[PDB]
């Protein structure tokens, strides 16, 4: 799992001003280390959208969903790059890594990925939260707090969902299934 | 049914005790049945409000159904609030007492719940039939009068509901189509 | 004090795997299911409250609006934490709402003093519940009651200690004249 | 400096000695500590007046650094007032101290002016940091919220403002260039 | 006293050529600096006072806003004070502002009674300050301080008195209905 | 140069039948797969270079905003090609988007330059993309290059040599003067 991989690499991968203060080097590689899982969820999403776009596909409310929650994850990118400029660290640009599938299978087994994507996500912010914690920075954990942790557990709780509704449905082998959820849920 | 024990408790444990200036034509017993039946509402409100959030969860992820039955929970609670509006009307004394917990957790599928809410509203029905028949033993027209004009039509009309929404369900195949449930909270409830 | 023995319940009595659940201990879960008894508990003393003022004999109108509010501003903490309970991927785990502990609530500035120490009461049980989830590292579970209930809490015991304080100040107990005029210039 | 004297004495100067019925989970030390930040906000607030007047001058004449600094004199009695607030909602008794002249009254250019009012805003942000400290020390959550909602991430962005406008400043040649104090009034403060 | 004790500090205290500064004696802008710092201590107090009404043991919420207000209009009198100092082409000298003298101020008609003696204790330095730029021949000066100071400062004594005069009236001091229904009537 | 680097890649790299295939030549499928890279890799660009200017010891809003708003371009860019893969037939192939030359650019100017150095870099990959199309006599594919890429390519040059020949007439990089006012004036 190159996701798995990013998250093993040591903090010291991802690395004085006017205006830092009470800022670890710690904490300014965790924030890079976040950029570049941001930025991979990012392009995660983005190919799965356009798997959806195939003619031999062809769940256009997929692709729409995945589009949008690709440019949600850009958007998380950025204001963690305002984030690191507000408190005097120095942005760390790593490659983006390509996502781990070409071909995602099928409408259900992309919300199964996507799920999993974003508890790593999550337990990387959590970690990232306990950090910031024991270096003393009640404003970075203001900032994951108020800006990531709810907004993955509403993400997780809502991708929860759409797998339990695609398999009552009828799974990944009813294709009217998934084109029914298309319409009614992601519509 | 934890139901039958509060219908089958005597109806003196639903008084203070065991004159108000606007007291009149008020039997103990009518300010004892308005006790009792304000326990029920607030029992199928609580019972309407585990139903509701049921469905919120991950693994049953129904919003309508969550919707549909949250709703019902508030009314219920409001039918309660009218009826300690009428009790200090006519001059009775509010008693409270604990509300109950629902008999299940854990509700299994839509249709069940639309079935168990439907056996719920006839027994509360039930209930109220028998306020009436007390009211008019007890000569009291303005009771009966409230009874038929805020609580007898609208439980007719909500147990005519509900079976509509148990015979939908069951015509699409609800208790093992996830997809007629689906379908159901999307096209009648949605 | 029906509210100190559910304060005094140990949490295994709130209790009894999901695939949205992450880093949320059993303990958390299981507390989350006490507050909820809690604020469903609260919720029934001011809905207890409202209509003592509703009596032909009481007959404060503003009195018993303001109480019916706060009953239903309780009802939707507890409704809150019941959607906070799926979206952990916890199980919610209903209880018995007891009885309030009073039938007659006696005077407006007793009522008033009752919602002041109640409102006290579930403020502690809201500091155990975050300190319990800071112990856990359930940051999270820290900011939802944070941003939910801490300031709130503190800004209604605010509030009613403003309330109790005028009443006083203007007599309340013995003056029926007092409690008839901050019915109509404070709650009106 | 006089900051420094604020922030080193003791807390207990702080309070009005050396129980109110909201009162609740509010240890002495938090009560102290939220006099003495009341006393740093009336301090800076000082100096942002002290700042904007001398903009003002015949001889100096920047209309735009004196609007920015005024304004900022008047955001930080807004915080004093507030925490004032906080104060008595929590049950503390608000004791109040002498509000210590500026230590200039000649501010000697706009460069300057803003260097001061960054190394001002970084001493302010620490000592709001300890009374983090110390309130997560006395487990009191409300008042680490607080702080972190109303102070923290306000401090962050008016430290990063300052640096801006100090960067801008240099680059333009500020100490000696009146041409670039003068466009820099007009460009980005007007 | 600690207003007294700015009142009785000499004029030097209140110092340490501009291309505007013309008829502009040094005595009078001495005085300017002194009238700026008894405007921001008249600020200082009134902040004071609203604070305490804003106590949960006190809890005027009108009396509260009231004196926030003439604290705001004080601060405002100070800056134009400062304003006018560069018009004319003093230079502006800022000392401490000292710690009101109270910081209980017992009642709502205790409150108004020191708000009546502190502008009538500024009022006096204002006719000063008019008496000493009429003997130095500025006639802007002495306009500036008629048409911003005077009529205002014998407005606001007028007030308080009225304020005063109505509290003692309906039993302010012992009766604590008095001071709610002055609140809410007069300051409402 | 990294840019370099994926120029020179073959397109057989790019490349992992359709009912939707038709006249679509499995070189133009990798070449379409290849500018998705280079666009996508562009954006990347045009973002490190945005948060540049965002640092507090470089402060050009402007700046900021300007390749800010070009790296969403090319984002968008990206995306519309991926679209045309799908429309017809073809299959995304997508890659690593190698990290930006530099962490650190030295000014407005050199920015700007770096800018007009990438985008006719880009344009010359286009103009082999028509060329190779021409040759595959793909008329749609050549078409779409016309009407989505060359001429918004050719105004991007003619922008970036504009603002490059402006920064250097008004004092090149020595001048931070220049870049400022040029960051209000220009790009503001």
């Amino acid at each position: 799992n190159t996701l798995q991989k990013i998250i093993n690499k040591p903090l010291s991968d991802f690395l004085t001003s006017q205006v830092r203060q009470n800022y670890h080097r710690d904490s300014e590689a965790a924030i890079n280390k976040q950029i570049t899982l941001e930025l991979y969820a990012s392009y995660v999403y983005l190919s799965m959208s356009y798997y959806f776009d195939r003619d031999d596909v062809a769940l256009k409310n997929f692709a729409k969903y995945f589009l949008h929650q690709s440019h949600e994850e850009r958007e998380h990118a950025e204001k963690l790059m305002k984030l690191q400029n507000q408190r005097g660290g120095r942005i760390f640009l790593q490659d983006i890594q390509k996502p781990d599938c070409d071909d995602w299978e099928s409408g259900l087994n992309a919300m199964e990925c996507a799920l999993h994507l974003e508890k790593e996500v999550n337990q990387e912010l959590l970690n990232l939260h306990k950090l910031a914690t024991d270096k003393n920075d009640p404003h970075l954990c203001d900032f994951i707090e108020t800006h990531y942790l709810n907004e993955q557990v509403k993400a997780i709780k809502e991708l929860g969902d759409h797998v339990t509704n695609l398999r009552k449905m009828g799974a990944p082998e009813s294709g009217l299934a998934e084109y029914l959820f298309d319409k009614h849920t992601l519509g």
